[PDB]
C-alpha cells in the first residue's frame, strides 16, 4: 500500500571544517538526495536538540489562553494588525488541533531600517512575560542563531553540490537582514479527535496538513519521534521515517526556481496521527532584496532564461498563497 522514502542520513560535520575534499563528499550526498526524493537527514550537526524539545514543551504546556490572545497574530486578534507572521497561532478546540508560535530575526527591532521603512514580511517579535516563562525568550533567540549556523553550513553543501563556490547561497544569508523564521508547532493528542481538524486526501489518506512545496530556500526541520511526513513521488506518496536526533532537510521552491528545477522542491504532506508531538521548522529565507541569478546545471553553458527573483516578493506571495491553498494555520 504505502512504501517508504529513501531519506539518507548525511554526516554534515565536514561542512563546519576546512577539509575541502570531505566537504565535496558531503556535497555529493546532498546532490544525490536532492535529485532523488528531495529529503535527507542532517546528522552530526552539533545542535543540542534535547534542550530544544524540552524548552519547547515547557512553553507549549504552560502558556495560558490569556497569554495566547495577548500574543496572537492578526488572523486571531484584530488588535494586532502588525502581526502577519510572528506571534501565536491558536488552536480551536473541536475544529483545529494544531497551534504554534512563530518568531523572526531577533535583530528586527524598532531601530532596524526595514522596520522603520515598514517593508512587508519584516516584524518585531512578540514574547510572553519573562516571569511566566523564565528563560524562554533567551532560549528561543539562542536557538535561532544556533540553527542559523547549521543552515549556513548546509548552504555551503548545496552550493558545492551545484558546482558553485561554497558561499554562493550563504553570502545572501546574513544575521542583519535574514527573513528566516522559527515555528514551534504543537500537534496534540486529543480524545476524541475533532473530525473537522482531519482532512481527507484524494487518495483517501487522513491528513493534518495537505500537500505543498516549501516557501523557503531550504527548510531545516526538527520533529519529535512520531512518523507523520510523506513525500510525493511518481509512484505515489512515501512515508518519511522519523529521526528525533537529526534535522530533516529539503529544498524550497526558491531553490527549484533558481536551479531551473534541477533541485525540485519536493511536494509533501502531514499525515493525521493522534499523538502528542512537536514540529519545529527553521525556514531558511534570504534578505528582502536578495536576488540569485538562475542557472541550469543540465546545460554545458549553465544558462537559464528564468527571471531573477527578488526574495522578499517571493516570500510575501508564497506565504499568502500557502494560507489560501492549505488554510490559516
Ligand atoms: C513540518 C512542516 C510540514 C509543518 N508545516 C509548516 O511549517 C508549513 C508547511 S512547510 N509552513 C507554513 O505554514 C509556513 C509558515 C511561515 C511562517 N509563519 C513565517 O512567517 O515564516 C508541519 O508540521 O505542519
Ligand atoms: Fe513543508
Amino acid at each position: 500500500s504505502v512504501s517508504k522514502a529513501n531519506v539518507p542520513k548525511i554526516d554534515v560535520s565536514p561542512l563546519f571544517g576546512d577539509d575541502q575534499a570531505a566537504k565535496m563528499r558531503v556535497a555529493q550526498q546532498i546532490d544525490a538526495a536532492s535529485r532523488d526524493t528531495g529529503f535527507f537527514y542532517a546528522v552530526n550537526h552539533g545542535i543540542n536538540v534535547q534542550r530544544l524539545s524540552q524548552k519547547t514543551k515547557e512553553f507549549h504546556m504552560s502558556i495560558t489562553p490569556e497569554e495566547k490572545w495577548d500574543l496572537a497574530i492578526r488572523a486571531y486578534n484584530k488588535e494586532h494588525q502588525d502581526q502577519v507572521r510572528a506571534g501565536y497561532y491558536l488552536s480551536i478546540p473541536g475544529k483545529k488541533a494544531v497551534e504554534s508560535f512563530c518568531y523572526l530575526n531577533p535583530n528586527f527591532t524598532p531601530d532596524h531600517p526595514r522596520i522603520q521603512a515598514k517593508t512587508p514580511t519584516h516584524e518585531v517579535n512578540v514574547w510572553p512575560d519573562e516571569t511566566k516563562h523564565p528563560g524562554f525568550q533567551d532560549f528561543a533567540e539562542q536557538y535561532y542563531w544556533d540553527v542559523f549556523g547549521l543552515s549556513s553550513a548546509l548552504l555551503k553543501g548545496y552550493a558545492l553540490a551545484l558546482g558553485k563556490e561554497e558561499n554562493f547561497f550563504a553570502r545572501h544569508f546574513k544575521p542583519d537582514d535574514t527573513l528566516a523564521s522559527v515555528v514551534l508547532i504543537r500537534y496534540p493528542y486529543l480524545d476524541p479527535y475533532p473530525e473537522a481538524a482531519i482532512k481527507t486526501a484524494a487518495d483517501g489518506t487522513k491528513l493534518s496538513f495537505e500537500w505543498h512545496e516549501d516557501v523557503s530556500l531550504i527548510t531545516v526541520l526538527y520533529q519529535s519521534n512520531v512518523q507523520n511526513l510523506q513525500v510525493e513521488t511518481a509512484a505515489g506518496y512515501q512515508d518519511i521515517e522519523a529521526d528525533d536526533t537529526g534535522y530533516l532537510i529539503d529544498c524550497g521552491s526558491y531553490m527549484a526556481h533558481l536551479t531551473n528545477n534541477y533541485y525540485k522542491a519536493p511536494i509533501h504532506r502531514v499525515k493525521w496521527v493522534n499523538a502528542e508531538r512537536q514540529s519545529l521548522p527553521f525556514f531558511v529565507n534570504l534578505g528582502y532584496d536578495s536576488v540569485i541569478d538562475p542557472f541550469d546545471p543540465r546545460e554545458p553553458n549553465g544558462k537559464s532564461d528564468r527571471e531573477p527573483l527578488s526574495y522578499g516578493d517571493y516570500l510575501q506571495n508564497g506565504l499568502v498563497s500557502l494560507i489560501n491553498k492549505n488554510g490559516q494555520t
